[PDB]
Formats: structure tokens, sequence, C-alpha cells
């Protein structure tokens, strides 16, 4: 009949990141409060109009923020860090919590498994109370533009509390918030609201299973206290846990993710559990950038419609997690661009899906399938790659046998010193080549490489790196020369505060075509007698940082990339580079939300790592760096990698992170990060030696390397040089044998 379409949220950035410019200009004291709010109002009415014109029946209002949607609630609900208690509650206090001012900023955490970061609330003695009418104002504003189509959105109490810190008693904290939400909801209804989106994504997670009863209590409360509201129990990022129980919640509608929770939610509904309820079906991928598979999606929608009292079509999650629009991506090949969909294009998609379901005829529907079909048939999605059956997935010799061979070639001292690869980048001004001969740019880079070689040689580091001055991003630097990769001109996505990323797109089969890092590495090696490490990026980081294809399985993509890394590695080795390092920084973000699904992921990663590194000679030393804190869960996978040396970050834990390696009696090489690289502070000589010796408690000294926690690209040069000089701390422990 008449199928509604909606959306959970929308980006704040604006087509050209004007949002970013506005607020960064405000912090710099370059924008008055008046222009700040007016600027933000312009953006909001703009976004509301786009969504209106797209045909949405329920338009999300409330998710727009000047920094973070969790921070919004903290300030609105009076959950203000103790240290900020005496400050007037206004926009300046708001940004002080987000950024610090006397007082440090609140901490941020990853928003579930996305690349977005929220601001962690800090609970204490102060009682919750409504400090403003943030959401009501936004609602009434929206009404003037879109009318009864305005749908207020907000993060629910249960998720909010679970995402917080300092909470002593979970249920008491939740309960204290109920009256606030009640008034908020009551006012909204009085102002004309009917449907209200209430985000409880905590109920797609393992931790969620602890809060099933709270959910029943909390939402029985709302149904009783605000009977006229049509609540949408909104979830996303995975399937609904304990669907059979949660489906009994006294709400008018459930928001289910059929993109990242397809199997679980599809079986949840096949049960007929939602037959008497309305389903908000998240059928459009809200955190990837591919035009929908219409045949697949529409078929799924029919199945959902038959198993519900009512259906509203929307994306799987807020459009916050994708770029704004493809309309100005003019560098793209038409067949690709026509098969791409960013936020704005998804609004159009959701509308067309609803009209097809209602039996309306639209030429755009089949045309969309035509463009989709053209993409799948593109030559770049049909590249003939290397036959994997002829690729080594294990090295000819075991760790033991390789260690001697490598030791006999390298003759490295006990507790060798080295760095993770990157040095401070002063030049970004030079990189303006704008226009400037490639020869000048290269001469410039090579000059800076030689300079840090001498530095390293004077610090007396045992294994040198070139500095990666030529690299602005550890992922895009590789995708630039790999087939199947592309970059966008304007595809920015907010990560935290005013910071945003422009992820590369993996649109076709990945294939190594030309040397990517060889020139710089070889040149560094030609300047010193000391071993120079090669630095590459692994499949985990590459796929996690990029927008990957969804038309092939994770493992297939991973293996493709592995082959590419193998090919690069072969070039490096042929050119005489004897120590090669594979960098992985996104394991924390790449690891699936559900524990039960994490092994298959790690398995895939381990295999792709073997594909990449098993074709080197036994004398070639393979290192891998992994940005990670907790190793207790994945130590099996790590041993499985069979890396000659894995460099880990221990400084923050004073080496206690070695624990998991101790219990597992890890036999392979380990690099000990003994200095926090994210702090401008220069560690003490005693602070470092103690950090090195802790891991020497049980495991043999012959297994360890000494190095900073991570790359030094973020740090300044002076503190870096001093911090590295450290080598003395290493030389000290070596002295006392
Ligand atoms: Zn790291």
């Amino acid at each position: 009949s008449m199928t509604k379409v909606s959306s959970l949220g929308y980006p704040r950035l604006g087509e050209n990141r004007e949002w970013k410019k506005l607020i960064e200009a405000y912090w710099a004291g370059k924008v008055s409060k008046n222009d700040l709010f007016a600027g933000a109002k312009e953006l909001r009415l703009d976004f509301l109009k786009k969504q209106l014109n797209a045909g949405l029946d329920l338009i999300p209002v409330g998710d727009f923020s000047l920094y973070d949607h969790i921070l919004d609630l903290s300030v609105q609900f009076n959950i203000i860090p103790k240290r900020f208690a005496k400050e007037p509650i206004d926009i300046d206090l708001y940004f002080a919590i987000a950024r610090g001012n006397e007082n440090v900023a609140s901490s941020m955490k990853k928003w579930f498994n996305t690349n977005y970061h929220y601001i962690v609330p800090e609970w204490s003695k102060q009682r919750p109370k409504l400090n403003n009418n943030r959401l009501l104002d936004l609602y009434l504003e929206a009404r003037e533009v879109v009318g009864d189509k305005a749908k207020p959105v907000i993060t629910g109490p249960i998720t909010y509390v679970a995402l917080s810190t300092g909470v002593e008693d979970f249920t008491a904290a939740v309960k204290s918030l109920l009256p606030l939400y009640k008034q908020v909801f009551t006012e909204l209804v009085k102002a004309g609201a009917s449907y209200i989106q209430v985000d409880e994504p905590i109920f797609v997670t393992d931790e969620g299973k602890d809060y099933l009863q709270a959910a029943k209590a909390v939402y029985a409360y709302f149904a009783k206290e605000v009977p006229d509201a049509k609540f949408i129990f909104q979830t996303y990022f995975e399937g609904l846990i304990d669907s059979q129980v949660l489906s009994q919640l006294p709400v008018d509608a459930f928001g289910l993710d059929f993109v990242y929770g397809l199997e679980e939610n599809l079986e949840a509904i096949k049960t007929g559990a939602f037959k008497g309820k309305e389903i908000f079906a998240g059928v459009i991928d809200g955190r990837n950038i591919w035009s929908s598979d219409f045949v697949k999606t529409s078929a799924l929608l029919e199945t959902i419609e038959e198993q519900s009292a009512a259906l509203t079509i929307q994306p799987s999650c807020s459009l916050l997690h994708v770029p704004v629009t493809t309309k100005n991506e003019t560098d793209l090949d038409p067949v690709l661009r026509n098969g791409l969909a960013f936020a704005d294009e998804k609004l159009t998609e959701v509308k067309r899906l609803a009209e097809h379901l209602d039996g309306r005829e639209d030429p755009a529907y089949d045309l969309h399938i035509a463009h989709f079909d053209a993409l799948q048939a593109a030559d770049f999605r049909n590249v003939k790659l290397e036959d994997l059956s002829r690729v080594a997935t294990k090295r000819p010799s075991d760790f033991a046998k390789r260690r001697d061979i490598q030791q006999e070639k390298l003759h490295l001292p006990l507790l060798p010193t080295t760095t993770i690869g990157s040095f401070p980048q002063s030049i970004r001004r030079t990189r303006a080549w704008g226009d400037i001969s490639d020869a000048e740019y290269k001469q410039f880079i090579q000059a800076e490489i030689e300079r840090w070689i001498r530095i390293q040689e004077d610090l007396d580091l045992d294994v040198l790196v070139h500095g990666e001055f030529e690299r602005v991003d550890m992922v895009e630097f590789f995708g630039q020369k790999l087939a199947g990769f592309t970059t966008t001109k304007f595809g920015w996505v907010q990560s935290y505060g005013s910071r945003a990323v422009k992820p590369p797109i993996i649109y076709g089969d990945v294939q190594h075509l030309e040397p990517i890092t060889v020139e710089e590495t070889v040149y560094a090696q030609s300047l010193t007698d000391r071993p120079v490490k090669g630095m590459l990026t692994g499949p985990i980081t590459i796929t996690n940082w990029s927008f990957e294809r969804t038309d092939i399985p994770r493992d297939q993509l991973f293996n493709q990339i592995g082959l590419a890394i193998k090919d690069e590695i072969k070039l490096l080795e042929n050119a005489g580079i004897a120590i090669i390092q594979v960098d992985e920084a996104a394991l924390r973000e790449g690891l699936p939300l559900r524990k039960s699904k994490q092994k298959a992921y790690l398995d895939d990663a381990v295999h792709a790592f073997h594909i990449a590194t098993s074709s080197v000679k036994d004398e070639t030393q393979i290192h891998t760096h992994m940005c990670y804190s907790k190793f207790d869960e994945i130590i099996d996978a790590i041993r499985a990698l069979d890396a000659d040396v894995i460099s880990i970050e221990t400084s923050r834990s004073h080496g206690d992170i070695i624990e998991s390696f101790e219990t597992a009696v890890y036999p392979l090489g380990i690099g000990l990060g003994v200095y926090d690289i994210h702090s401008p502070r220069v560690p003490t000589k005693e602070e470092v030696v103690a950090n090195i010796e802790r891991p020497l408690r049980q495991l043999s000294p012959t297994q360890f390397w000494v190095n900073p926690d991570c790359g030094l690209k973020t740090r300044q040069e002076p503190e870096t040089i001093a911090a590295l000089k450290l080598v003395a701390a290493t030389k000290e422990v070596r002295q006392k044998l």
C-alpha cells in the first residue's frame, strides 16, 4: 500500500566540510557564537531539505551535533565531569569537555566497531537533570521545514550508561535517567512528535545479554509514562541478541540491521515473533559505499513485509558513517561511479525500494539494476590473479632453524635496537609537486632520508628505517600503485570531533603492478652499513581503513591483498633488503563485535599473512608490528603468524603486557616498545631499563629487541632525538649481562 521510508542519521560535515571549518574556526577564536550557531543552523536546514526532497516519510532529527552525540547527552543530562562542575553550562563548557581547557578533556572511545569515536561520560555524585532543551529545539526547528515527517532521534539510557565510565551501580544510574527521558519524550510528543527513534545498539553486543531485564523495565516505563509516543527500539551493527525475549518489549517498532545482522534477524522474524509489530528494516548498508543490490534487497523486503504488521525501509545505521555524495566525484570512471552510493544516493535508494514494494512502476528501478550489473561485469572485477595453489603458505624452515641462519648473516648484538619505521614529518609543505618536478621532490625526500640515517647512526641504533617521509597515510600510499584501488576527491567521513578521514575505495581485484616502496628502502640501505628495514602495511589495516568491496567474501579479498604484499616483498628481497616488516594497526577495529565470530576473522588474517610472507628465503627476517594492548585472546593467532619478530607496545603497562607471551611460552622474537610515542615527554633512563627488564623475568633475553612503542611521525624532532638517546637504557641492561 504505502510503505514508509526513513533514516537513522546524517553526516554533520556538509558537502565540503564546512562544519569542520566552522567549529575549528570557533575554537581558534575566529568565529563568534552568533556565526557558530547560525552556521550550524544553515547546515541543519540544508540536511533536512535534502532528506525531504529525497522522499523520506520519517526524517531523523537530533543526531546533528557540534562534536559528539554522546557528549550532547552528558551535557543535556548533567553528567559533567567533576573537574568542570563550577563552569557555566554553555557551548564553551561543551567544547571544554570535548577538548579540555586547567582541566583535561574527557576521553574518547570507538563507537562500537565503526571508525567513529564518542566522548565517554564520567559519572559521579552529581544528580542527573535536564540542563537544556537541546532535542526539543531541534525538533521544533525541523517541523518548520518538514512538518510531521520530523522524527526525533536519541541514544537510549541503557546504551548510554554502558558506554559510560565511573558508574558504580548500573541499574541505579539507568533509573536516575528515566525521568529525564520521560520529560524529553513528553515535550516532543506535546510538540507534535509521534515516532521516536531510541538507539539501543548495546543490544547487538555480547555485553548486551546482561541487560535484557533492564530493557523490559526501561521500555515498560516509557510505554506507561508516554503512551502516545510510537517508540522505535533501534539497533544496528549486528543482529538483535535474544530476539525472542527482546521482541516482547512493549514498543511499537523495532529497528533491525539486515546488512550486518542478516542471518540472525532474518531467522528472528521467520519465527513470526514480530508479526504484530512494525519493523524498521535496515536494508541499505549505512557504513559502506556501494549501490544496493536491488534484486536481492527487494526480495528480502517481501519476506520482511509478510512477517510484520508494518514495514518502514531505511539504512542499516546512521549515514554518519559514509561520505555525503558521489555527485562531484568527476575523476571516477562512470561504470564505477554509477555503482557507487554515498549518503545522499542512499536516501534515493531507500525511496525507490519502497515504491517498488508498493507495486509502483519506476524506470529508475531497472536502470539501477542495469548500472549495478554493469559494475559486476567490469573488466577490473574479472582480473586473472596468481594461482594460489602454487603459492607457499608456510616457510621452508621453522623459527628455530631460521634464527641461526639469520643470526649468522646479520650478527646483531643482544637486545638489538631499532624503530618502527616513521620519523617526525616537518616536509608537508614540499609535498606542492600543485607542481614541482618529481626529481626535485625525490631529491628533497632523499635528503631527509639521508639526514635521519646519520642521526640513527649517531644514536647508534642497530637496525635503521628510512623514515617514511614520502608517506602521508600507511594505507593510501600502497593503494595508489595497486590495481583495484582508487581515491575520492571529497569522500570524507567524521572520525572524532572535527577530525575526518577520506578512506580509499577498493573497487576491483587487487593486483601488484609496480614497485611501491623499493626505491626509498634501497636508497636508505645504500647510505649505511647497518641493516635497513622495509615497511609494508597488512590486509587487516588496508581493508579496515578502506571501503572494501562487498561482492566478494572477506577471505578472498584478504588473500588478494596478501598476494600483492608477497609480490612487493619479493622485489624488496631481490634488491637486498634483509629485514622486512608488515604493519598492522587496525586489529582492534577489525575484530568482529561478536566473540563467536572472532576466530574466523583471525584465521583469515593469519592465512593472508602466510600468503604474504612465506615466499622469502630463510635468511630474510620477517617482522610484524601490531598496534594492540590485549594479547591474551589472540596469542594463538600471533604464534600462528610465524613472524621472526613481533614488536609490541609495552610502555603503557611497564612490560606487563608480556604476560600473555609468558603463559604461552612464546618461542619467537619479540620487540619491546619501551616509550609512549603518543606523549611529548622524554622517558627517564631508569624508567626505560625497568621497562626492558620486566619481560626478562622468564623469557630468554635472546628473544627481545628494544624499540619505541610505535612510529614517531606524530612526535616532534627534538623530543624524539632525546627520547631515542633509551639506547643507553638498552646498553645498560646489556652491561649487567
Ligand atoms: Zn603501533
